[PDB]
């Protein structure tokens, strides 16, 4: 029947356009206009390159040895086509990898990593990642190093119309290990520990406020001078503690400032024996705290956000390569406990990464402002 034609034609078609669009929209503004032209965002443009040409290149193409019958392009050009396939792949995910140590140096010892790397330092790593994709698929691909010994592949290597997929144990294994399973393990660390330092910072954070909102409370019912003194000493310490602890970073530290600076006049008032000028200035610290919260409340938000962004980025990724990195395995080895339309499919399914990885790492409010003006 016709609807194995046209009933996936037309899903092929929409996810080629989806992939184009978000890769094209995302490459766009970053190089062009300014305040997105970072360091992370030397890595985003690669991701984003990597999954144009996957787009461009592997999904129509591929698609097109899917619907109808055979390969009729050219055995040099079925070359081509699996050797840009692996390479997108590979250079995906370890653009992949590369932005989870980048995030996981942007937490972990942030002073170091303030001045430690710039565009070359970015751009090495681009080109190193991207070359050591290239080494993993075109060479061992295009003068045939990973080869078979099965008698329905010698009829496909040397036979035109007829693109399989078949490769030795070695080369299914080692290009397995090197595009999947050592970024896998990597990332799973890196985000991990990201993970318990981003809690780490918002307990000590919530910590501070509750001794700050104690002691400002104290002070409301202090009676004598002794009381707000210590009370304050203890505000002062607790502030400078937190400010301890981006231009949202840069609002954040000002705050910090304005507030250490407010509780610094307060203790000097009441040091001075001033203890009504002291309730006074304690008041004002009280007209602070309240402004406090209403940037904590959204940046709370902004942070546990992020955190459901572990999960999405985790859950993606997995749920997309895994089953296919898992199922080319378990298909070299025990080779007739796996089908080949499954194998597609969970290729597939990691092909529909490449429109997706936009949808996940756009999700800056920057990258918001900056996509309207496009649209
Ligand atoms: C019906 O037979 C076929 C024919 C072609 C394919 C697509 C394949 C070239 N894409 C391979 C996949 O895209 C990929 C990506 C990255 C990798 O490291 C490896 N490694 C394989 O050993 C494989 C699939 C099944």
């Amino acid at each position: 029947d016709e609807v194995w034609v046209v009933g996936m034609g037309i899903v092929m078609s929409l996810i080629v356009l989806a992939i184009v669009f978000g890769n094209v929209l995302v490459i766009t503004a970053i190089a062009k206009f300014e305040r997105l032209q970072t360091v992370t965002n030397y890595f985003i443009t690669s991701l984003a390159c990597a999954d144009l040409v996957m787009g461009l290149a592997v999904v129509p193409f591929g698609a097109a040895h899917i619907l109808m019958k055979m390969w009729t392009f050219g055995n040099f050009w079925c070359e081509f086509w699996t050797s840009i396939d692996v390479l997108c792949v590979t250079a995906s995910i370890e653009t992949l990898c590369v932005i989870a140590v980048d995030r996981y140096f942007a937490i972990t010892s942030p002073f170091k990593y303030q001045s430690l790397l710039t565009k070359n330092k970015a751009r090495v790593i681009i080109l190193m990642v991207w070359i050591v994709s290239g080494l993993t698929s075109f060479l061992p691909i295009q003068m045939h190093w990973y080869r078979a010994t099965h008698q329905e592949a010698i009829n496909c290597y040397a036979e035109e119309t007829c693109c399989d997929f078949f490769t030795n144990q070695a080369y299914a294994i080692a290009s397995s290990i090197v595009s999947f399973y050592v970024p896998l393990v990597i990332m799973v660390f890196v985000y991990s520990r990201v993970f318990q330092e981003a809690k780490r910072q918002l307990a000590d954070l919530e910590d501070n406020w509750e001794t700050l909102n104690d002691n400002l409370k104290v002070i409301e019912k202090a009676d004598n001078a002794a009381q707000v003194k210590d009370a304050l000493t203890k505000m002062r310490a607790a502030a400078l503690d937190a400010q301890k602890a981006s231009p949202e970073m840069k609002d954040f530290r000002h705050g910090f400032d304005i507030l250490v600076g407010q509780i610094d006049d307060a203790l000097k008032l009441a040091n001075e024996g001033k203890v009504k000028e002291a309730q006074a200035a304690a008041e004002q610290l009280k007209t602070t705290r309240n402004a406090y919260i209403q940037k904590y409340l959204k940046f709370c938000l902004k942070e546990h956000k992020a955190l459901k962004t572990l999960g999405i980025i985790m859950g993606t990724f997995t749920l997309c390569w895994l089953p296919f990195f898992i199922v080319n395995i378990v298909h070299v080895i025990q080779d007739n406990l796996i089908r080949k339309e499954v194998y597609i499919l969970l290729n597939w399914i990691g092909y529909v990464n490449s429109g997706f990885n936009p949808l996940i790492y756009s999700r800056s409010p920057d990258f918001r402002i900056a996509f309207q003006e496009l649209l």
